[PDB]
């Protein structure tokens, strides 16, 4: 039997319909009959399915459901679609809100906005994994099994704590609000470049470019040791790829666009090395330094 009458429901999505409400497409959920044509239906759309019985079906909405670990370990249910098409990546600093519950709706952990580097995780394994599939502003409910929750050890009540019983499943509202792209720079990847402000179209200095920059250097506890090229100072310009500046700033700016603002995390072998740098404070030997960099303009080689 068959049917006559831009996006579509997939396998396992949560469809809402008028016929003559509201189920998991194509699981065990209706008479194994008429499921199998709702998946060609569009939102507004109005089909009449004929089974050898007739069904006037208005597909109202759906919510997608995603088996993101390929495991049934985490099912992601998208309750608000996010924007555009990028998902954040391991080295990204993401900003999120979530509320994690036990199956019985007991809130164990919750947050109204928290940033983390995605590869470091947060909360439990499920979060890092969910966000790596999520668009900006995506809001989801995650059905999490123990191995992506807190395992066997579960989790004790500390504060603001809910004990998670060893081997519990979890239900998590998660919203990916926004993120900042970290690229790993050097042969090494030891230099982190976090975009604060995206620059303008495509072009990047090349080796030997003369580059105008504003820079602010800080130690990891936030002490400013250097300011250079800011508006209240003479401008600061250097040629790139000549060791005109510490190596991590040279490599960062080669990967920067005009007008880009970046935080650049520079281990001491790419910075001041093993001797002290007496600036606004002293750079103690063996410091990783964070450099706020604004690529003002440049003239390619």
């Amino acid at each position: 039997g068959e049917e006559n009458e831009w996006d579509t429901p997939e396998v396992g999505d949560e469809v809402e319909v008028h016929y003559t409400f509201k189920f998991k497409l194509g699981q065990g959920q209706v008479i194994k009959g008429w499921d199998q044509g709702i998946k060609t239906m569009k939102k507004g759309e109005n089909a009449l399915f004929t089974i050898p019985l007739q069904f006037d079906v208005e597909l109202l909405s759906w919510t997608s459901v995603r088996d993101i670990a390929k495991d049934g370990g985490i099912f992601k249910k998208i309750l608000k679609e996010g924007d555009k098409w990028e998902n954040p990546k391991d080295p990204d600093e993401v900003f999120v809100k979530y509320e994690a519950r036990l199956e019985d709706g007991t809130v164990v952990s919750k947050s109204e906005g928290v940033e983390f580097t995605v590869k470091d995780g947060h909360l439990c394994p499920a979060l890092a994994k969910a966000v790596k599939t999520m668009k900006k502003g995506e809001k989801v409910l995650l059905a999490v099994k123990p191995q992506y929750g807190f395992g066997e050890m579960g989790r004790p009540a500390a504060g603001e704590g809910g004990a998670v019983p060893p081997n519990a499943s979890l239900v998590i509202d998660l919203e990916l609000v926004s993120w900042k792209t970290v690229t790993e720079i050097g042969d090494d990847k030891k230099i982190l470049k976090k975009v604060l402000k995206e620059x303008e179209g495509y072009e990047r200095p090349n080796e030997g470019a003369v580059v105008t920059v504003k820079i602010t250097g800080k130690l990891q506890d936030g002490t400013v040791f250097l300011k250079k090229g800011h508006d209240e100072q003479e401008p600061f310009e250097f040629k790139t790829d000549e060791e005109a500046v510490i190596e991590g700033l040279d490599r960062a700016v080669l990967n920067m666009k005009k007008g880009e603002v970046a935080l650049v995390t520079i281990p001491p072998e790419y910075a001041y090395g093993s001797t002290e740098s007496k600036q606004d404070a002293i750079v103690p030997p063996n410091s990783t330094v964070i450099y706020e960099v604004e690529l003002v303009s440049f003239v390619k080689d």
